[PDB]
């Protein structure tokens, strides 16, 4: 024993959310990740602490119930990495009247507990407003931004931070049950480790490969289907200097946002298609393009064309399969199933779940795991606070406090590290006191310090893990800078 009690296999945020939920419970857990943290589903999402507001037209309110309760749980565990943004709502009378706006917009205010999120108010649209002259009604509430990947980062950290451990770059091949116990067989990508282990528990939470872990892992049967639902977003330099997101009605009935981020871009997603393949594979098609510029630009004045777009990302929803008809219809409601053999080595097995309600799916998977453990404590995570989480205050409340300790960090390098690493700022900084000490420069304030902090404390292997997952540097960095990137990783890892 080396017997754990839990594998958890799975990386995205519902396995480091499982896993972590189960190390605070007492549980010796291993949390196996195939490639990066977050290197799917979970950091391509349009990263967003919402409630749901489209899925009221299709009766979902235990969802979203549930979401916008969690809103408020998740501002309080990660107020470094999360925040309150403002969605602002344009009529248009022809897809959806003003009367059932309210009574949506009313259900999304008291659904859920909601305290600090201020409710939903009329808005009108002049002559000098981004959008269309002839679009004069509005709508505007709330919701939250959250750093997607981060999120799941701040988990895995909670897992070793509470005991347990996180290999990355580790693929499990198989799972069985022997003798009462699990064998899992994993495998490092890179060099060729074979590792085995045993344990009491075992975990599915591989996202859009669940079903495929079953066939090819187990050779057991799904309880489930899955429709993987591809959905890309494309990144501009930013629309308006505006501070909040738009959500934009289209002619088919989905809903199209237009966010803020980072400070000079705007994000606009995201589409529903169906999908099949290889979830890593997935990326932009035409049609996706054509699609969000047309959304955008029959709303807003300031036009967009093709070469206008910096960057675009893409992932595939992994929906538990309702067969419905229509992917935008599919519930983003997830299910957990658990299944034992003779009393013994349950299987708890994810099925869906939004990044929003991965704290509430995270505490129900360890419920119905519960009987198969001591020993075990009880819930715990809704009044923790996630590594990074500990500063109270965000906006220069931490970043002005920080370069107060810290006079020579720049106000562009303290907000950067406030909004990533946040009480985990100072563990990067160590013992620098000038900016000389953060090491090569290697482009955007990104320094050595950061990168070293990184692989030391955040599982960095490669140079997109720190660019485009723990951080989105790689926006600004050109090819050759983040070379170097790697080039330095490679002699660090070493070595
Ligand atoms: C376009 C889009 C937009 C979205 N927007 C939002 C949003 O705004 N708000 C919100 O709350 N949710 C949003 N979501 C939903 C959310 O992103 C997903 O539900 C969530 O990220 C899925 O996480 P997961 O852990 O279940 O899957 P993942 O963790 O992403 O997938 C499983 C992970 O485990 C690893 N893995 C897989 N198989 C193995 C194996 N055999 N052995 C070892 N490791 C393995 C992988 O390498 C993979 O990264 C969005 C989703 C999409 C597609
Ligand atoms: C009892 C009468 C039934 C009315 C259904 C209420 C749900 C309305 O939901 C509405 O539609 C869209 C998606 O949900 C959103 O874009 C709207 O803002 C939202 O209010
Ligand atoms: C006469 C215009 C009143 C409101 C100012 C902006 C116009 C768009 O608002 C309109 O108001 C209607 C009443 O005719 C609502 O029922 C519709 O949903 C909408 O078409
Ligand atoms: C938020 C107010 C309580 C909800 C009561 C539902 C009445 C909304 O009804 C709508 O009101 C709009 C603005 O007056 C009008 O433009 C529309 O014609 C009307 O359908
Ligand atoms: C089949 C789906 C349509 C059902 C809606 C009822 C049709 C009446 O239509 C609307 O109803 C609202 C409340 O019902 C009122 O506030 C509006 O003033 C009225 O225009
Ligand atoms: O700092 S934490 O303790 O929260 C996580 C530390 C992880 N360290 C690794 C370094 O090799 C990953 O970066 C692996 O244990
Ligand atoms: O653009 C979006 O938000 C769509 C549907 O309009 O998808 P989902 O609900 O999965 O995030």
């Amino acid at each position: 024993m080396e017997t754990k009690d839990l594998i958890v296999i799975g990386g995205g945020i519902n396995g480091a959310g499982i896993a972590a939920d189960a190390a605070g419970r007492g549980l010796s857990v291993l949390m196996l990740e195939a490639q990066d943290l977050a290197c799917a589903t979970s950091s391509a999402s349009s990263k967003l602490i919402h409630g749901g507001l489209r899925y009221l037209e299709h009766y979902e309110f235990r969802l979203v119930s549930e979401a916008l309760a969690e809103r408020e749980v998740l501002l309080k565990m990660a107020p470094h990495i999360a925040f309150p943004m403002r969605f602002r709502l344009p009529h248009r009378p022809h897809l959806r009247p003003a009367w059932m706006i309210r009574i949506g917009l009313f259900m999304y205010d008291h659904l859920g507990k909601r305290t600090s999120l201020p409710g939903s108010t009329g808005l009108r649209f002049g002559a000098n407003s981004v959008l269309k002259p002839e679009i004069k009604r509005g709508f505007e509430y709330s919701d939250c931004w959250v750093d997607d990947a981060r999120l799941v980062l701040a988990n895995a950290q909670m897992v070793v931070r509470k005991g347990g451990e996180v290999l990355t770059r580790t693929r499990a091949t198989s799972a069985r049950r022997e003798n009462g116990l699990w064998i899992v067989e994993a495998e490092d990508i890179d060099t060729g480790k074979k590792y085995s282990w045993q344990a009491r528990g075992l975990v599915n939470a591989t996202g859009p490969w669940v079903k495929q872990f079953f066939d090819d892992g187990m050779h057991l049967p799904s309880p489930y289907g899955i429709r993987l639902i591809k959905g890309s977003h494309i990144v501009v330099p930013r629309v308006h200097t505006q501070k909040q997101a738009y959500i934009l009605q289209n002619e088919d009935k989905r809903i199209v946002f237009v966010i803020p981020w980072m400070d000079e871009f705007s994000i606009i997603g995201t589409t529903d298609v169906e999908y099949k393949g290889d979830p890593k594979a997935v990326k932009i098609e035409e049609s996706e393009i054509n699609y969000l510029l047309n959304v955008y630009n029959t709303h807003f004045k300031k036009q967009l064309s093709r070469d206008d777009i910096v960057w675009t990302y893409s992932g595939v929803r992994p929906l538990c399969d309702d067969e419905s008809d229509s992917p935008q219809a599919i519930t983003r409601d997830y299910t957990l199933d658990i299944h034992d053999e003779n009393g013994k080595a349950p299987l708890l097995s994810v099925f869906g779940g939004k990044l929003t309600t991965y704290r509430k799916l995270a505490e129900h998977a360890l419920e119905k795991l519960t009987p198969y453990y001591q020993g075990i404590g009880p819930a715990w995570t809704k009044e923790s606070v996630l590594p990074g989480g500990a500063i109270e205050g965000d906006r220069d409340d931490y970043a002005a406090r920080l370069r107060r300790r810290y006079p020579f960090l720049t106000e562009s390098l303290a907000r950067h590290y406030a909004r990533t690493y946040g009480s985990n700022s100072e563990l990067l900084l160590g013992n620098a006191g000038t900016v000389s000490d953060l090491g090569e420069d290697f482009g955007h304030e990104f320094y050595e310090a950061e990168l070293k902090y990184l692989v030391d404390h955040e599982w960095v292997r490669r140079a997109d893990d720190a660019l485009w997952r723990r951080t989105k540097q790689g926006m600004w960095l050109n090819a050759d800078q983040q070379s170097r990137v790697s080039q330095w990783l490679v002699e660090y890892t070493q070595q």
